[PDB]
């Protein structure tokens, strides 16, 4: 028989179970993690040998939300689970971000971790469960890994931190901050936040890091009980028996070259010293093969810039450590789009557009927790010419979707709630050119494009991409980092939010010994640079324009009395069908208390108002008035006062006298006095000659 | 700061704007182009050095219609733009065809030009805006390129030409010709026409070329103001001693080999002397192989055939200049299909099929220009076995769409109007074998398959793929060119139309000096070959068949009153769903009471008529049942005229107050028949003792 090893927790008043040892025995390791009636099966396979022509490390992650886990049949025509959506692909990225730095330097063997959701109760989100499982599975396997990461989701409600909140706490919460870290340090931070201050969110991360300690302790128990024999993988030695000679021949001139002011002359001189030292040392294989020699020269370049940045003022572009690049910000740039903007920051440029739509058009996405409507849609397009090089159109990847979601979190915090503004809005960003941190340039552009469209957005929103360099006790916090300056980042972090408070924070710490002391001054420097940007944006547009641009659809609403419903509906929706086809306009959106008119243009809304007021309780008459002869017989006449239908006036009303014959009223089209003058009564007219 | 550079020529009665230097500054060039307000952002990136040992030119073009440009959010479930589409990959082909020949010979650096539509006004089509933008972007970049190209769309209304017509001007027009050219020559022409004559179509191309020199002038002043420096490209020399030496060792016998009458012996002898010279001739610029020597032999082969064709009548097929391949035609080839044909023309063959459908099966086409729902659908399938090769069936090439649209333009003109013929018709063509033009063979087959399915088309249509070879004052028009006469096609052109006139025209010119005198004699030779083909097509079948084939859906209508309409529906069309599935018959509700009915045969439709009348008729009439029924009670009785269900009746209206007792019979199971009396309180049911439709 087979037997399973089982451990239990109490993690934020939930009972986590790490079952292992009875499933997928051919895989390098496997665990089923369940937290509360919610379970993910996660399994690692890592081959022992990689083809010696492999330079990069192929860690790969897949996360799959099998719909049977929610106990219901798929909605797709093929009745089968489809491609990864936003939802699967973003969760695959959050699991990958903490695991990739923990693997040892120069580890290159191919590793694949596959996480399947197999149960859910709607109250508990599976992503945090999958993160615990991935660190358990990797640390149970023999594979070289620097200790198991925990994970915590932290909510903020009634000025109190709440560990691993349910959907019921999160709908009320002002914060959704996720932490992942080892025993020693935070490794990843991610959040949406309702304009909290810096010291509130740096409280949230350290609370989240303290609470996840139980998970890291329990995984260390399970690894003692059921852990495989460890791998003996060792790296190739650092020197490769040429390090010192090439360092001596390159470094003197190469370290000089970065003093040169002109980007072109600097690049040229660096290429000259590189090509000369490549041409000089052609004595052997792996010099006649440039690759190993060139990889060493590229490493010298990184070392010389890194040392300059710590002590000396000049950067890769000669700016001061904190000197943000120049801005200019055009608005209303595109002729027929609802609102549009062209935000720039050095050589990163983000053309952004906002587009407005009716209650019909909104996205109804289906996910394991629930099928649900939302009304703010953000799409991020990154075409290849943006980086000055050619390839396949679109070029879609996890990073481009990551950047889309991060930007949406930044400005979703500051969107109006539906009662102030009833439209669905799509914001769509074309990255016309990029050389670093294009995601934070896209949130600045979205803030412009919404104000320019005349959405009642609460406040202007901006973002900055920072970094930090550290050596022992020495560190420098730098602002507006380039793509070329990525090597200097021991802590890549992005902050976006209004003057009042921050909308989003994201951090990829790559190294041990970052502290609550350091993160305080780093956020305090980001506050400065972010308030500088808003100083320019407030001059380019000052407040959202009162009136929505002329090409947008219009939605508006009027209050109605409880008796008017039968008049608005008619018989089997006949008056609705007539009104909608007269007006080319949908009106069904409300029918109790109010009616809502959702029109393709302003004239069609006015046309709808005219027609509904000519029908809805317009038939009733209380005083003496005129309305024409419309259709006639001997027995009486049909007489029109308005748009709403009017029945036969009997000839005994029409004629006072005995005769009652059609000769008295034979003339068609005649204008005549007509007052119903009748309450608590069926439809009648007291016209009398 | 950034500073955009603008210019604003007047062209087509609209205001145009060439705005540059503000966006995508990392890209080799970029332009925002805007006419009226239908703006496209178009940018080119071309790498400075070509990857080693390349042979073909990897120019790539793609064009993307972002939906936000029309001011609406996407209707897709993902609420975002996905893959390219029929209406965009075709437009990319229209941008590519005039650009591709205009690059210098031996240029093989990778170039990518990408056009995004960013605003649209529904009256002005963005495609012509993209063509002037692509010309501007390439000529502003340092890329070696033989000057700018303009593009013009020409309409015909009241016997007068109109430049750049609106959608309003176009819907009334008998023509939709697009022409693109430099100041020298009309590099591309592409056109649907409502049976215009030769003089009218060749007038349209010269008009459209005269009044677009303004675009090429304004691009030239912008290139002086804002153009980057022309970067240096030099052609790889190909003029070694071994070129002349291999020619000397090949041309004489290659001339001797091309004299051979038999196709098979010709191919055999050419392959032999190729194989011999590949095996023998040393001093190749690499260890001895095909990799230049075969490409040099291929140049001799091209020169020999081309010179023979200019000097004298003989070709590779053994036919003369004005000659057409052998034809065979047969019709009704596929059973259980509404109509089918097998048009054949030497080694080119198309199994064309027509199928009819309802107004409901019509495909809605969504564009930036608004919805463009249509009723004649053309699909073009080119499987790999058609050319005697293998692999990757069913994944379409850009030219499977390209050829499909050209064929649709050819047969769109002769389709009947909706009131004379109400069915939506899909024409599908399988190219069963091809070594010649497959698109013009598909038009010939489509006109057969529509007549065979009995669609009341105006006239039979055919098409021809001409070619022209030119050498100084020498030129020859070839009336029907194969798949390996490609090197002889300096002017590649395809024309399809009725006896009366042209329905579609397409020309790719890739030589200078094409005068109107040349284009007249070329079209006049196409007229000859096209009338020959109709001579065979008319002899296989004369006119559309008396009515549609017995399997085809026959649609008809009966008028019934609105109280029966609600009774045919029930709730949520549930009675329609039941009756339509029971009868296998389609129906449509209309508010005037004329319900439409469609089935594959008469009897199924008649069954549906009978059932909806019988079910929605009042209960007063019906079958003459013996009303023996149980469940009789003193305080009202349940009585069924028919069926298991038992309806109610009461002490008074059982027997029109003739008695005080509930039933005069006063007996359960008694035989007296029952039918409804009209009176019906909503909370009451009436089923009186009534025989023989007493009512």
């Amino acid at each position: 028989m087979l037997n399973p090893i089982v451990r239990k927790f109490q993690y934020g008043q939930h009972t986590v179970t790490l079952e292992t040892g009875m499933m997928a025995r051919q895989a390098t390791a496997a665990v089923m993690v369940s937290m509360d009636d919610t379970a993910v099966f996660v399994t690692v396979v890592g081959q022992k040998k990689a083809k010696p022509g492999q330079d990069f490390f192929p860690l790969t992650v897949n996360y799959q939300e099998r719909t049977y886990a929610a106990g219901r049949i798929p909605g797709s025509f093929f009745r089968r689970e489809g491609r990864p959506s936003e939802g699967e692909t973003l969760i695959a990225r959050l699991i990958d971000r903490p695991i990739r730095p923990l693997f040892p330097e120069g580890f290159v063997n191919e590793v694949q971790v596959i996480a399947t959701v197999v149960s859910v109760n709607p109250q508990v989100n599976p992503d945090i469960v999958a993160m615990i499982g991935a660190s358990a599975a990797l640390s149970l396997s023999g594979i070289p890994f620097n200790g198991p990461i925990g994970a915590a989701r932290v909510g903020y409600i009634n000025d109190q931190y709440v560990l691993n909140p349910t959907q019921d706490e999160l709908k009320e919460s002002k914060l959704d901050l996720v932490v992942a870290g080892t025993e020693a340090a935070v490794l990843m931070v991610e959040s949406e936040a309702q304009l909290l201050s810096e010291d509130q969110m740096l409280g949230a991360v350290v609370f989240g890091h303290e609470q996840q300690q139980v998970v890291i302790q329990n995984i260390n128990e399970l690894v003692k009980e059921a852990g495989k024999p460890r791998w003996d993988w060792q790296p190739e030695p650092v020197n490769e028996a040429l390090n010192a000679r090439v360092a001596a021949l390159a470094e003197a001139r190469l370290s000089d070259a970065y003093r040169i002011t002109d980007k072109q002359e600097r690049y040229a001189q660096v290429d000259v010293i590189k090509s000369e030292t490549i041409a000089t040392l052609l004595a052997e294989d792996e010099t006649l093969d440039e690759n190993e020699l060139g990889e060493i020269l590229h490493a010298i370049e990184k070392n010389v810039v890194r040392s300059r940045v710590l002590a000396g003022e000049p950067r890769i572009d000669g700016r001061e450590k904190d000197m943000i690049r120049g801005l200019d910000v055009r608005t209303g740039v595109l002729p027929r789009t609802h609102g549009s903007a062209l935000f720039t920051r050095g050589e990163t440029q983000a053309l952004v557009t906002a587009t407005l739509g009716t209650a019909r058009d909104a996205q109804v996405l289906d996910e394991l927790m629930g099928e649900r409507t939302d009304t703010f849609l953000f799409h991020y397009n990154f075409p290849p010419y943006s980086v000055g090089e050619t390839g396949m159109v679109g070029s879609p990847k996890r990073r481009e979707i990551g950047h889309g979601r991060l930007a949406k979190r930044g400005v979703l915090a500051v969107m109006p709630d539906m009662d102030k503004f009833p439209y669905t809005v799509r914001v769509v960003s074309e990255i016309t050119e990029s050389n670093g941190s294009s995601s934070m340039a896209s949130v600045c552009g979205a803030s412009l494009a919404l104000m320019d469209a005349g959405v009642p957005i609460k406040a202007a929103v901006a973002g900055i991409a920072m970094g930090l360099v550290k050596e022992g006790d020495n560190y420098v916090v730098l602002s507006d980092i380039l793509g070329d300056e990525d090597h200097l980042g021991d802590m890549d972090f992005k902050v976006a939010g209004s003057r009042d408070g921050i909308s989003a924070l994201q951090m990829d710490i790559k190294i041990e010994g970052i502290t609550k002391e350091i993160m305080q001054v780093a956020l305090n420097q980001a506050k400065g640079a972010r308030l500088h940007i808003l100083g320019v944006m407030e001059q380019a547009i000052n407040a959202p324009r009162g009136d929505i641009s002329e090409f947008a659809p219009r939605i508006h609403t009027i209050k109605i009395n409880p008796d008017k419903i039968k008049d608005v509906i008619g018989k089997g929706g006949s008056v609705i069908r007539a009104l909608t086809e007269e007006t080319g306009t949908t009106i069904e959106i409300e029918d109790d208390g109010t009616v809502k008119i959702a029109a393709t243009d302003g004239e069609k809304a006015k046309h709808a108002i005219r027609r509904i007021e000519e029908i809805t309780a317009e038939i009733e008459v209380g005083r003496v008035y005129t309305g024409k002869v419309t259709r006639i017989v001997d027995f009486g006449a049909f007489v029109a006062i308005g748009g709403g239908k009017e029945g036969l006036v009997h000839i005994s009303q029409i004629a006072d006298k005995r005769v009652e014959k059609v000769t008295d009223y034979l003339q068609m089209g005649q204008e005549v006095p007509v007052k119903v003058l009748e309450v608590d009564r069926q439809g009648r007219i007291r016209l009398s000659i």
